[PDB]
């Protein structure tokens, strides 16, 4: 099972920079969403959930096929709330119908990270929409009520190592949980990409509590929260060292996140030797827009 990247016919960097820009301008415009967080965080989560269905063993799932557009995956209980991201992207897809679904979903995540002042994420085009029967079954995305050993094992299926796992989890600086989506009660929320996930883990005074959906989560007096899988990163000694590294080196976190996130978004894709190089999109700010 091979998924070969195929450039949308006649398209080049500039074409995709126009899609980036349309996302980025809508992100700026539609600022009321989720008590003024805006859509950045949910777009990052979308890009991650369309990619995170991948299985290295048989190359099923992953971003390539754009299968989140199909009912089985759109209605996965793990994907509750991501409909908001899909709806945000709908006008963009209508404006630029030449782009594939998987390309759009993943570029939405890239755009959101960069526009939220995160690292540059190189991004490759050529994902090709696949039929409805290629949609992966529900249940391939991770549980939050688990420990470090569960997280480590789970991410082996995505070919991620300890450093890659700890780096990716830093996206949990963004946004918040919503009881109605996931059974977790959200805490202080932000829409700027920083290493604050690691700083909060190490510096806050955490208390284990049971929320109104009966689930355990870690809460701080300052109003922040951590999932049990987040907190696991300071329970396990291997994860803890990495957490400390990123809490103490913003640039290293940025560089490692960028690599991991691009890898996550490209898992399962075979890029021809003469495929275009990855694109690095300019932010609205870099363009003076
Ligand atoms: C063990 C792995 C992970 C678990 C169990 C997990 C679990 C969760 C849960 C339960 C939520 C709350 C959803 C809601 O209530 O709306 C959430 C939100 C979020 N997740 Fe994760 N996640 C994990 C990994 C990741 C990764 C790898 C990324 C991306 C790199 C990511 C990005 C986000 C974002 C940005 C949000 C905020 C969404 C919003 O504000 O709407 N997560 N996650
Ligand atoms: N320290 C925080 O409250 C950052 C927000 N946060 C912590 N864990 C999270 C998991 C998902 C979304 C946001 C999360």
């Amino acid at each position: 099972l091979v998924h070969v990247a195929s450039v949308e016919k006649g398209r080049s960097y500039e074409d995709f920079q126009k899609v980036y820009n349309a996302i980025a301008l809508k992100l700026r415009e539609d600022d009321e969403y989720d008590n003024y967080i805006g859509y950045g965080p949910v777009l990052v989560r979308l890009a991650w959930h369309i990619s995170g269905t991948w299985d290295k063993h048989d190359n099923t799932g992953g971003s390539y096929g754009g299968t989140y557009r199909f009912k089985k995956e759109f209605n996965d209980p793990s994907n509750a709330g991501l409909q908001n991201g899909f709806k945000f992207l709908e006008p963009i897809h209508k404006e630029f119908p030449w782009i594939s679904s998987g390309d759009l979903f993943s570029l939405g995540g890239v755009t959101a990270v960069q526009e939220m002042q995160g690292p540059k994420i190189p991004w490759r085009c050529g994902r090709v929409d696949t039929p409805e029967d290629t949609t992966p079954d529900n249940g391939r995305l991770p549980d939050a009520d688990k420990d470090a050993g569960y997280v480590r094992t789970f991410f082996q299926r995505l070919n991620m190592n300890d450093r890659e796992v700890v780096a990716l989890m830093g996206a949990h600086a963004l946004g918040k949980t919503h009881l109605k989506n996931s059974g977790y009660e959200g805490g202080g929320a932000n829409n700027v990409f920083t290493n604050e996930f690691y700083l909060n883990l190490l510096n806050e005074d955490w208390k284990l509590e049971k929320n109104d959906a009966n689930n355990e989560q870690w809460d701080s007096k300052s109003g922040y929260m951590m999932l049990p899988t987040d907190y696991s990163l300071i329970q396990d000694p291997k994860y803890l060292s990495i957490v400390k590294e990123y809490a103490n080196d913003q640039d290293k976190f940025f560089k490692d996140f960028s690599k991991a996130f691009e890898k996550l978004l490209e898992n399962g894709i075979t890029f021809p030797k003469d495929a275009p190089s990855p694109f690095i999109f300019k932010t609205l700010e870099e363009q003076g827009l």
